[PDB]
């Protein structure tokens, strides 16, 4: 439609030249041929939405540029979007529980990284599902996850792209394991498995950086010993850190963007919900909000 054209022209469209190959603005002739092919197949099948360069190149990158497999992945995602109701979830779903249960599984976005990525915080080690299940269900926790993802697509990434001066496609995740136990790890395992399935199949190439902090000794030790056998791309994206994580985070996230509790300088009003109920970032700055309007 013409409104989506205005939306896609409302923010920078190119990744920086030193980003990964196959990203927007950094295609060779082979990759460019694959995008046009993939696009032709999907139009011929009757798809109209989500055929912009950024979306298609993400599915291509997830399947090593195999057009047929990327089309299959796109078709699986679109089927889920119809069954789950994802295209209207921002209107349909209302997580009014959140103020009651946020402290039992803290999840919040807060500002951006040095590359413009919105930073997502998950205090998994604090999880208390026994108390969380008094108020809400796992199905509603997953709806809230998809709601956030959709809010990242529609609102946070376009604002982050404008604030950074280049296309921003991905998040930066900080997962805090402080307080995790074997018991609580098993309790959250079903949720995490569902979340990962959704992320990997329906949001490919949206993970930019993933930091685990306060990892227990045995978990941390395994990654240290197997890091040499891991893809150097993987090693640049995924970090398993112990209790001295502050300096590593500050290399990735400006001090004024990183919350105090994690070694930064960024502060929020603890009397008005604190970080758990906050959603601070460029997507709340009118200078960086385009025709999509401001996020809910
Ligand atoms: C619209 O896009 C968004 O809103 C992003 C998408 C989301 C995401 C996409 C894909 C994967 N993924 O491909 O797997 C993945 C995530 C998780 C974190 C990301 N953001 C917090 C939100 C982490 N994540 C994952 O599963 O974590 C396990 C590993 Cl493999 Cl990193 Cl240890």
């Amino acid at each position: 439609t013409q409104q989506e054209k205005e939306f896609l022209e409302s923010y920078p469209q190119n990744c920086p030249p030193d980003a990964l190959p196959g990203t927007p603005g950094n295609l060779d002739s082979a990759q460019e041929k694959a995008l046009a092919e993939l696009r032709k197949l999907l139009e011929d099948a009757g798809f109209i939405e989500r055929l912009d360069d950024s979306t298609l190149l993400r599915f291509l990158r997830a399947r090593k540029f195999d057009v047929q497999l990327a089309k299959e992945m796109f078709e699986n995602c679109e089927k889920w979007r119809k069954d789950y109701g994802t295209d209207t979830i921002l209107q349909d779903f209302h997580y009014d529980e959140k103020p009651l249960i946020a402290k039992f599984y803290p999840q919040y976005y807060h500002k951006t990284d040095k590359d413009g990525r919105p930073v997502y915080f998950e205090e998994l080690g604090a999880v208390n599902l026994h108390e969380m299940n008094k108020v809400t269900s796992e199905e509603r926790m997953l709806k809230n996850l998809v709601w956030e993802y959709e809010s990242v697509v529609q609102y946070r990434l376009p604002a982050c792209s404008r604030a950074a001066g280049h296309l921003v496609e991905t998040s930066c995740t900080i997962m805090d394991l402080k307080g995790i136990s074997i018991s609580s790890a098993y309790s959250v395992m079903s949720y995490v498995r569902e979340a990962s399935y959704i992320s990997q199949n329906y949001y490919p190439e949206r993970m930019g950086k993933f930091y685990i902090i306060n990892a227990p000794f045995g978990f941390s030790t395994a990654f240290r010993l197997f890091k040499p056998f891991l893809d150097p791309v993987t090693v640049s994206k995924i970090f398993i850190l112990g209790s001295s994580y502050q300096k590593e985070l500050l290399k990735q996230i400006p001090a004024e963007n990183l919350p105090v509790k994690f070694g930064g300088k960024s502060e929020v009003d603890e009397s008005k919900g604190g970080l758990y109920l906050s959603d601070i970032g460029p997507w709340r700055d009118p200078k960086y909000i385009g025709p999509e309007g401001e996020a809910p």
